[PDB]
């Protein structure tokens, strides 16, 4: 059902995809240890935002590791190229994982925005429903990336509608609650918005690769885009979320945060 299955791969193509996925694992588990260790410097009100980065790191790291082993299981070097064996490789599993990781990314943002109570629960609920709409409709569309490109486009448009509405919820909350934020993080949080707009848009671009580059180099491009997108949307984003948490914590008087920021 997926374009990866259509092609044989050069050793270069195959080894590059393997290295991209493997590097992805390493970056996410490296960042995991950073988040774990810095969490002690985060005030209770925010500490779950840092814990969510740990959860996203393992989740994304495990999907990348899964993809990497599936890639090596699926292909063997036969008659001068890597050819499909009995097991299959697919990006479908990333979609399933987004059902968990996207809500985690959105919740960590709501936490540092100082939302709480009813507003937090209601905002999270609408964001998660929009996210799930996006992800499910996209998952369905990509089943057609070989057999019916028109269907892939239409499901893609539906998904993009959910995306745009989600992004409008996010920006609305960010630009409304920016003024509650401490320690100068009212400025930092605007950069977080733009980082999300940029990084998250890489996913629909990857989605469309079967429409504009249906060949083995397109397969490579798609994995490359997911790699850039994962690192930006999870790791760089989590690092900014954690900086914001620690800075707000120190401004609120949490002494471990003040001491951590002091000794750097
Ligand atoms: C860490 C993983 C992240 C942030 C994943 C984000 C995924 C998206 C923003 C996906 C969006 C899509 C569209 C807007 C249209 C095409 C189908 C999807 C699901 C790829
Ligand atoms: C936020 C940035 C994240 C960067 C992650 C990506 C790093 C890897 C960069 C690779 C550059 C391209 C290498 C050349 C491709 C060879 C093509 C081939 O034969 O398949
Ligand atoms: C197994 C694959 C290769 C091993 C990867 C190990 C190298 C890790 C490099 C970067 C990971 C990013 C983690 C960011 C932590 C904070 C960075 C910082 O404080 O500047
Ligand atoms: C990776 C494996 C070793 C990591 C163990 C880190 C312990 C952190 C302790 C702490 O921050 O309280
Ligand atoms: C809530 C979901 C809304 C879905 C709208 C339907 C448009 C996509 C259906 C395409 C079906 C088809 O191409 O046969
Ligand atoms: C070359 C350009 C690549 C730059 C990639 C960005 C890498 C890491 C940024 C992590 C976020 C750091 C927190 C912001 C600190 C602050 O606002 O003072
Ligand atoms: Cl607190
Ligand atoms: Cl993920």
């Amino acid at each position: 059902k997926n374009i990866e299955s259509l092609f044989d791969y050069s050793a270069g193509q195959f080894e590059f995809i393997d290295h991209l996925l493997t590097m992805g694992v390493g970056v996410h588990f490296a960042a995991l240890i950073f988040f774990l260790v810095v969490s002690q410097f985060v005030a209770p009100k925010y500490r779950i935002a840092t814990a969510l980065s740990c959860i996203v790191m393992v989740s994304a790291g495990l999907i990348l590791n899964s993809q990497a082993v599936m890639w090596t299981d699926a292909y063997a070097y036969v008659d001068g190229s890597y050819q499909l064996q009995d097991l299959t490789f697919s990006n479908g599993y990333r979609y399933v994982n987004w059902m968990a990781t996207i809500p985690c990314l959105l919740l960590q943002l709501l936490i540092v925005l100082n939302l709480k109570g009813k507003e937090l629960f209601s905002t999270a609920t609408w964001l998660i429903l929009a996210a799930w709409g996006m992800i499910i409709t996209g998952y369905v569309g990509q089943l057609y990336e070989v057999d019916d490109i028109a269907q892939l486009m239409i499901w893609g448009a539906v998904s993009t509608a959910f995306f745009v509405v989600m992004n409008w919820i996010v920006g609305t909350k960010i630009f409304k609650n920016r003024a509650t934020m401490l320690g100068g993080t009212d400025s930092t949080i605007t950069k977080v918005f733009w980082l999300m707009m940029f990084a998250w848009t890489l996913y629909p671009i990857a989605y469309l690769v079967p429409a504009f580059m249906n060949n083995a180099d397109g397969v490579v491009l798609r994995q490359l885009l997911f790699t850039i997108a994962d690192i930006s949307s999870k790791v760089i984003y989590g690092l900014m979320i954690t900086y914001i948490a620690i800075q707000q914590s120190a401004a609120a008087g949490y002494v471990p945060a003040q001491q951590a920021l002091g000794r750097i």
